[PDB]
């Protein structure tokens, strides 16, 4: 009610490179390339979610629909700027996300969820306890299939479901 | 029929690092992370594909079927390894990822290729012209949506079609 609430929605192309530019700030995150970002903004924005605070992204989402079983919906990214954790951003942009007529009809949600990042552990177990949804914590990709510079994790797999996402 | 021949098949999570590395040689391309490609070999399987040589990665093909319109494929990236540049590898990459199942009832493939990539200007446009097919050549992403430091070309939209890809 005063121009300072925090505001959800798809993306477009052009926030390619803002998202771009977030998910580079949050420096633990895997960046991908801006184009990227803005193919995400063009062909997968349906599944996906912005959030703005006064003029500036601090939060984004992608996912799709699996192509071989397109009940399940992929998780992909989760970021949150830095200056806006703690106010419940990522729990809203999921839920808001898991509203969306896109994810009509998603059985499951699949997702990695690197040990570090400890908030997104907390977000995808607390909906699905919230939602009373089963969920499941298993192996996903181990850090030994990163490249051999690099100095990443593992990615475990979270599955969320069966549920039914009605629209 | 002496060992030495490229072949291709549809990728695999586990060949990531692989396709980056690829991707990352090329040096030409916008390299996504690691994961991303994992992903692609993941969930995208389907619709990319990689070639190799004598155990090397010396092409990939990465593609998706556009969410809101599935009869419309999406190229999204074609790399050859410098190695192996005017052999024909791109061209039959493009070729069996069109014969894949997962191909099947795509009546449009879109993509985007930059001013530079002149390889990729003949693929697609002489992908088109062999069979007889529209080809269709309109702005896709300027300039200057990309990041302000980095200093990328235009990436214009081409698109082949309307056809009937027939399994
Ligand atoms: C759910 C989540 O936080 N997924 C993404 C992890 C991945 N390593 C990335 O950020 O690309
Ligand atoms: C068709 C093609 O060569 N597309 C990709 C261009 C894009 N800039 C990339 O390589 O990510």
């Amino acid at each position: 009610d005063t121009g300072t609430e925090v505001v959800y929605r798809r993306p477009e192309a052009r926030d390619g490179t803002r998202v771009w530019e977030l998910i580079r700030d949050t420096g633990s995150l895997d960046l991908n390339s801006p184009y990227c970002y803005m193919l995400l903004g063009d062909y997968f924005n349906d599944t996906c979610m912005i959030a703005e605070h006064e003029g500036d992204i601090v939060g984004f989402i992608s996912a799709f629909r699996s192509p071989r079983n397109p009940e399940t919906l992929f998780v992909w990214q989760v970021a949150v700027a830095s200056s806006h954790r703690r106010q419940g951003i990522a729990k809203a942009m999921l839920t808001g996300l898991m509203n969306q007529k896109a994810c009509h009809g998603v059985r499951f949600i699949e997702t990695t969820v690197s040990p570090s990042n400890m908030a997104s552990r907390r977000l995808f177990l607390g909906y699905a306890e919230e939602k009373s949804i089963p969920s499941t914590v298993t192996v996903g990709y181990g850090a030994e299939m990163f490249p051999d510079g690099t100095t990443h994790e593992d990615e475990p797999l979270f599955v969320i479901g069966p549920f039914f996402n009605d629209i």
